[PDB]
C-alpha cells in the first residue's frame, strides 16, 4: 500500500490523495523516500528536528528541487541570513503590523464592496488573491493600478513549478521573470536617486558588513518578499474559507460567538499549508530517524503532512476551529520561521471576518463539485472558488 509518490510532481499536491500518502509516510516510513529517492521528512517530530539543527540541514543550498540557490535571504545561513533578515523585519513585527490594521481592514471592504451587490463572485479571484497583494505591494512601493499586473507575474511564477512541466509554460515562467527583473531593476535606479520608505527603497539603501547589496541580490530579495506576500495568505483565505463553508457548524459557531475567530485563522492554517514543502540541503552524512542521509543531498520538509500528525494533533482530519493548542507549522520553525507570519494572521483575520459579518449566507456554488487545486510543487491552493450570497450595499 506504498504510495507511488513524486515530491517534485506538481499533480500530487493537486490530488485529493495525498493526504493519505503522507499518513502511509508517518506511520511507515517518517524520512520518506519517493519513487525517485528525494527524502522527505513526514512526520512533525522530523521536520522539528531538521529545523532545529540548521549547521546539519542547511538551506545555503536553495529551498526548491532541481533548482540552485539564489542571492535571497531564505537561501541562505547565519551569519549571512539573519543579517538580511534585520534590516527588512522592523515593519513585519507584531506590533508593527497592529498599525497597519485600520489600512489593511479599508481594503478588506473595498475589496468587498466590488462584489456585495452582485450575489456571487470567484472567492479566489475577487477576494483571497486580491488582499494580500495590496497589501504587500502597498509595502513594496507598487502602484495600486499596476497590482494585477504584479499579481500575474506572481503566479506565472510559481505555477508552473513542476518535475513534469511542459516547455511552453516554462517559458511563461522565464517571460515573467524577465518581465519582472526588467522592472524592478528600473526601480531599483529610481530609489538610488529618489530614496522612499517603500522596501525597495529600504534594500537599496542597505548595507551589510559595510557594503551595498548587489542588484542581482536586491532583486532577488524583493522577489521574495513579493512572491511570500502574494502566494501564501490567498491559499488560506480560500481554502480555509471553503472547510468554513463545507463545516456550516464551524461557520455558524464564528457568527454565533465572534471571539472564536483567531483560533479559526489558526485552523484555517494547519488544514491548507500553502507553502507544501521547503528544501535543506545536508552538510554532511547523518543518522536521521533511523534513515541514512548523505551529504549534499535535499530533504523536504513536508509541511502539512506535519500539520495533520496524529502523533501531534487530536483528529487532525477534523476541521475544529476551538483546537488549543493548534501549533501547526504552516509558518515553518526555527530559523526561517515566517517573517510575514504576523502581516498574514492579521490579513487573515481582518478579511475572514468581514466576509462572515458582511456575506452572512455565503456558500459555495456547487457543493457537489470539488474544487481543483494547483498542480505545482511549492505553493499551492484552490485555483477558484464560486461562491454565492445575498447581495448587500457597499460601504
Ligand atoms: C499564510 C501565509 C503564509 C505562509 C503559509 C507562509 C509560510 C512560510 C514558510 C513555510 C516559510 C519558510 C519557513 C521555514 O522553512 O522554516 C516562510 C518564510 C518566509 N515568509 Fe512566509 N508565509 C506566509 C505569509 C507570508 C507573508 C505575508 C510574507 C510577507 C512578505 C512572508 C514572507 C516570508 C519571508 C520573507 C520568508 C523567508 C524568511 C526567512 O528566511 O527568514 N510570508 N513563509
Ligand atoms: C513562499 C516564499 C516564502 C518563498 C519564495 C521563494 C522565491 C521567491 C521563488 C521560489 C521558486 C523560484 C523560481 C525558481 C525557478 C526560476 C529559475 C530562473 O532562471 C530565475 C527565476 C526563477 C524563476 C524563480 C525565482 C523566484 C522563486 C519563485
Ligand atoms: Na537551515
Amino acid at each position: 500500500i506504498k504510495p507511488d509518490v513524486d515530491l517534485t510532481d506538481g499533480n500530487f499536491y493537486a490530488s485529493r490523495q495525498a493526504r493519505e500518502a503522507y499518513r502511509w509516510m508517518r506511520a511507515n516510513q517518517p524520512v520518506f523516500r519517493d519513487r525517485n529517492g528525494l527524502a522527505a521528512a513526514s512526520t512533525y517530530q522530523a521536520v522539528i528536528d531538521a529545523e532545529r539543527q540548521p549547521e546539519l540541514f542547511s538551506n545555503a543550498g536553495g529551498i526548491r528541487p532541481d533548482q540552485d540557490a539564489l542571492p535571497m535571504m531564505i537561501d541562505m545561513d547565519d551569519p549571512a541570513h539573519l543579517l538580511r533578515r534585520k534590516l527588512v523585519n522592523a515593519g513585519f513585527t507584531r506590533k508593527r503590523v497592529k498599525d497597519k490594521e485600520r489600512s489593511i481592514a479599508q481594503l478588506c471592504d473595498t475589496l468587498i464592496d466590488a462584489v456585495c451587490e452582485r450575489g456571487e463572485c470567484d472567492f479566489v479571484r475577487d477576494l483571497a488573491a486580491p488582499l494580500p497583494m495590496a497589501v504587500i505591494g502597498d509595502m513594496l512601493g507598487v502602484l495600486p493600478e499596476q497590482r494585477e499586473m504584479f499579481l500575474r507575474w506572481s503566479d506565472d511564477l510559481v505555477t508552473f513549478l513542476s518535475s513534469h512541466v511542459s516547455q511552453e509554460d516554462f517559458q511563461v515562467t522565464i517571460d515573467a521573470f524577465a518581465a519582472y527583473n526588467d522592472f524592478t531593476r528600473a526601480t531599483i535606479a529610481a530609489r538610488r536617486a529618489e530614496p522612499t520608505d517603500d522596501l525597495v527603497s529600504v534594500l537599496v539603501s542597505s548595507e551589510v558588513d559595510g557594503e551595498r547589496l548587489s542588484d542581482d541580490e536586491l532583486v532577488m530579495e524583493t522577489l521574495l518578499i513579493l512572491i511570500g506576500g502574494d502566494e501564501t495568505t490567498r491559499h488560506t483565505l480560500s481554502g480555509g474559507s471553503e472547510q468554513l463553508l463545507r463545516n456550516r457548524d464551524q461557520w455558524d459557531l464564528l457568527q454565533s460567538d465572534r471571539e472564536l475567530l483567531p483560533g479559526a485563522i489558526e485552523e484555517m492554517l494547519r488544514w491548507t499549508a500553502p507553502v507544501k514543502n521547503m528544501c535543506r540541503m545536508l552538510t554532511a552524512d547523518t543518522e536521521f530517524h533511523g534513515t541514512a542521509l548523505s551529504e549534499g543531498e535535499k530533504i523536504m520538509l513536508l509541511f502539512e503532512s506535519a500539520n495533520f500528525d496524529e502523533a501531534v494533533f487530536t483528529d487532525p482530519e477534523k476541521f475544529d476551529i476551538q483546537r488549543n493548542p493548534n501549533s501547526h507549522l504552516a509558518f515553518g520553525f526555527g530559523t526561517h520561521f515566517c517573517m510575514g507570519n504576523q502581516l498574514a494572521r492579521l490579513e487573515l483575520s481582518l478579511m475572514t471576518a468581514r466576509v462572515v459579518q458582511r456575506l452572512p449566507d455565503l456558500r459555495l456554488a456547487d457543493q457537489d463539485s470539488r474544487l481543483p487545486l494547483r498542480p505545482a510543487n511549492f505553493v499551492s491552493g484552490l485555483e477558484s472558488m464560486p461562491v454565492v450570497f445575498t447581495p448587500s450595499r457597499p460601504l
